[PDB]
C-alpha cells in the first residue's frame, strides 16, 4: 500500500492505492484507504484493518469535538489512548491526517509526526512516492493534487504491494 | 481448505471442501466447512478450527439481532470483539459470510473485506479457486453454484490441502 | 503413543500402547492409556499427562451426569470449558471417547470430531494404525477388537514412539 | 544431575549427585539434591532449581496431611496446582518421591509416572543410571542402596553433568 | 541517533542529531531529540520513540517536584517505575539527563549510570561521539558546547543512523 | 563483570571490577559493585542494574532487621519475595553477600547458595577468578584480601568484560 499527502498553494491532499495483499497474491484491488472526518473538514488516509480504521477514525473525530477543530491537539490526544488503552493497544495502523491547519502521521507507538513539508509517504511504497513527490515539488509548478497523483503512480509502478487504484481527498482554503 | 463464494442473478453461494490436514496426513475428509446462521437468512464458510468457527459464528448471529440483520454493521462489530477481546483474540479462523445484500471476509485483524464482485476465495486453495471462478464468471453464462462448484474442484486439483468433498449452502433472493 | 478405536457389529473398542518417551529414550513402558467412564458405560483412551487425564475424564463424567448419558452433548459441553476456563486451558491432550451411541475425538482446541467410520487413530502412530485398520475393515470379516489389536501392533511396529503393551476396552450392545 | 531410586526388600532409596552446572563450568559440587519430608516418612530427590524444589516439596507436604499421607492421591493434586497455577507454572523442576507404598515421578506437565519397578532415574544422567540399575537389579542380590549408589556412579562416569558427590536418603519398611 | 553531553566550567550541554530511520530509509530528518524539563532547570536528550520519551520525561518531572529537584534520587525512582510498571515496562527508550549537579543515563533496566566525567554518549553513534568528545576534552581548551557539537558531527560522519541536524540545550551554572 | 569473595583467618571480603559493557564497547569503567549493608556489619557485591541493587539491598537490610542480624535467614527470606512478588520478579541480578557468620549468593530464581569454602566467583569472569583464588588459597599463606585482589586481577586479565578498577570491602572478626 502507499499513502501520499501533499500541500501546496492552499491545497492539501491525501491519496492512496487500493491493493490488499496476502502472501504473494492480491486479495482485493479497490480498497478505500483515504476517507474524510470531522464534518468533512479533516481528511485522512491509512494503512491497516478496515475496522481498525473505522475505530481509530471515529475516535479521532471525537477528540476533535473535545478540542474545537484544533487538529494537532485531538491528534496528540488520540495517539495518547492508542498507546495506553489495553484494548486500543492491539489495533495496528498508520493514520495520515490533514486539515487546513497542518498534516501528520500517528502510529500505534503514540507518536505524532510532522514531516519536513507536510509531505507524508507511508506504506511499503512510501519512499518511492516521497522520492517522486519531492522531485516534482522542487522542479515543477504542478499542483498538490497533481503531485500526489503522479507520485502515487510512480509508487504503484515500483512497489509490488501498490497498485493504481486511487482515492484522492483534497481540501481548499488559501 | 478452500472456501468459495460466487454471486449471480439473485443467487449467491458458498462452497467449501472437507479436508482437515495434520502435518502431511489427512485427518478427516468430510469436514463441514459451510453452514447457515440467523434463521437461514445467512450463509457462511470458514477456514480453520471448527470449534473456533462455531464460537465466532454464534457471536455473529448475536450481533445480527443487535443490528437488525444489517450484515456489514453487525459484521464490523464482530471484527471488533475478535481483535480486542482476550479469549476471542486467541481464535484462529477466517470467515466468509453472505446474505442477499453482500458477501464478505472477516478476519481477526479487524479487517472486513468485500472483494470485487462479492467473489470470495479464502483458504490455502483460495487463489486457485479465485482464478477459475474469475474466468468462468467472465466467459460463461454459468450460475453461481455452477461456478463455485467447478471453481472449488479446480482448487482441489491444484491445492494439496483441499479435497473434493463439498458442502454448498445457497441463497436465492432473485 | 497410538490410540486406536474401532466399531463393528455392535462392538466398539479403544486400544492403546504404553510407551512414554522423553527425548530419545523410554521413560515407562506400561502406561494405561485407555480407561472407562460414566459407570463403566463410556470407554475412552488418551495421549497426554496422567493428571490431565484424571482431570479431563472426571469432568467429562459430570457432563454426562448433566446430560443423561447423551455422549455427544457432554462431549460438546466438555470441549467447551476446555477451551475457555483460564486454568483448564493449559491441559494438553487428545481424548478418544466412545459409547454405544458413537465415538469421537476432543482436542484442547475445543473441537469435537466424528471420524469417517467411528475410526479413530490419534497419536504419533495414529496414521499407521488407521492404514492397517482401514485395510482390515475393508478386506476381512475380523472383529472390532481383533482390528484395533492388529492395527495397534502394526503401529508399534512402524512407530518409534509406540510399543506393544496394550490396554483394550470393549463394549457390547447390538 | 542424576536422581536414582531403587527399591528392594522393605528398603527404598533415592540417590542424587551434587553438581550444578552453569554453561560449561561447574558452579557447585556439593548440591544436596535429596531430602526428607513429612516427618521423615517421605524421601525425595529433585532435578533443577533448589528453591523451586523447596517450593514444590513444601506444597507436597501440605497436600500430604490433606490426604492422610496417601502418596499418589496427594501427589496428583500437586500435579494439578503445578500446571494450573500462575506462579508454580513458572517453576522448572523434576520430582522424585517415595515412601513405603510406591515411588514416582512428578512433572509440571500434570504427569505422575511410576516406572516399572519403582525404578526411577531422572536428570540428564537418568538413562545411564537406569541402564546400570536395571542390570544390577536383574543379575545380582545387591540391595537398593548398593544399586542406587553403584548406578549413580556409573551415571557420573558417563554424564558430563553428573559428579560423584552423593546424598542418599533411605527408608526401611521391610 | 546520537545523544552527546559534555560538561565544562559551569557549562553543561546535550546535543542530539535529528534522523529517524525506518528499515534502510530516512523517515524524518529534523527530529527534536533534546528538550528542557522542570522549569528549564533540567536538560534531556533521548534515543528512541518520541512519544515514549515524552511519557518518561513527564514522569521524571513528576519525580522531581517529589524530591525537591534532587536529580539522582528523583532519577532512581524513575529507574524503578520504568522496569516495574506494566505500561512503562513496554516503552523502548534511552534517557540522557543533566542539571548543574550531575549528568546521567537512565535505562529501562533499572540502571542509572553516570559516566567518567559526566561525558554521555548514547545511541547507535554514541561511541564514536564518545571517542571524539574524549579526545577534544583532553587536548583542547574548547567548551562543552563546542565539544558536543564537534563530537556529534564526527558521530554523524561515522554513524549511518545519525545525521547532521542538531538540537542543543545548554545550561550555565558557572 | 567479576565479583570475588573470600574468607580466611577471621577476614571476609568481596571485591569487584567496574566495567559496564554495552555490545562491544565500554559504557563506564568505574562502577561500584561492592557496597555495605546492615549498619556496616554486612558486606555485599553484585552484578546488575544500579537500581535493582539499590532496591534489592535496601530490602535485604530490612529482612536483617526482621531477623536479628541472622544473615542466612534474611537471605532466605529475601530470595523468597524476589521470586514471588509480581514486581520484584523482574529485577535481574546476582547478589553476593557476606557477614562474620557466612557468605553466599542469591539469584532471581530465589536460590540461596553457599559455595564450597565461602568462595564466591560470580559474573562472566567468575570462573577465572575462582581458578586463581582456589590456586592461591591452596598453595600460599596470602590473606583473604590479597586473594580476592590478585584473583580479581587475573580475571580482568582474561575476561574481556572485566577491568581493573576494584572496590574491596573487608570485615574482621576472628
Amino acid at each position: 500500500t502507499t499513502i501520499v499527502s501533499v500541500r501546496r498553494n492552499g491545497h492539501v491532499v491525501i491519496a492512496g492505492d487500493g491493493q490488499a495483499t496476502l502472501g504473494n497474491t492480491v486479495m482485493k484491488g479497490n480498497v478505500k484507504k483515504v476517507r474524510r472526518l470531522y464534518n468533512d473538514k479533516v481528511i485522512a488516509g491509512f494503512a491497516g484493518g478496515t475496522a481498525d480504521a473505522f475505530t481509530l477514525f471515529e475516535l479521532f473525530e471525537r477528540k476533535l469535538e473535545m478540542h474545537q477543530g484544533h487538529l494537532v491537539k485531538a491528534a496528540v490526544e488520540l495517539a495518547k489512548d492508542w498507546r495506553t488503552d489495553r484494548m486500543l493497544r492491539k489495533l495496528e495502523a498508520l493514520l495520515a491526517v490533514a486539515d487546513e491547519t497542518a498534516s501528520l502521521i500517528i502510529t500505534g507507538n503514540g507518536d505524532v509526526v510532522q514531516p519536513e513539508n507536510d509531505l507524508i509517504a507511508i506504506g511499503s511504497g512510501g519512499p518511492y512516492a516521497q522520492a517522486a513527490a519531492r522531485a516534482l515539488l522542487e522542479n515543477t509548478e504542478l499542483s498538490a493534487r497533481e503531485i500526489a497523483e503522479k507520485a502515487l503512480d510512480i509508487a504503484g509502478d515500483i512497489c509490488i504491494y501498490t497498485n493504481h487504484f486511487h482515492t484522492i481527498e483534497e481540501l481548499s482554503y488559501k
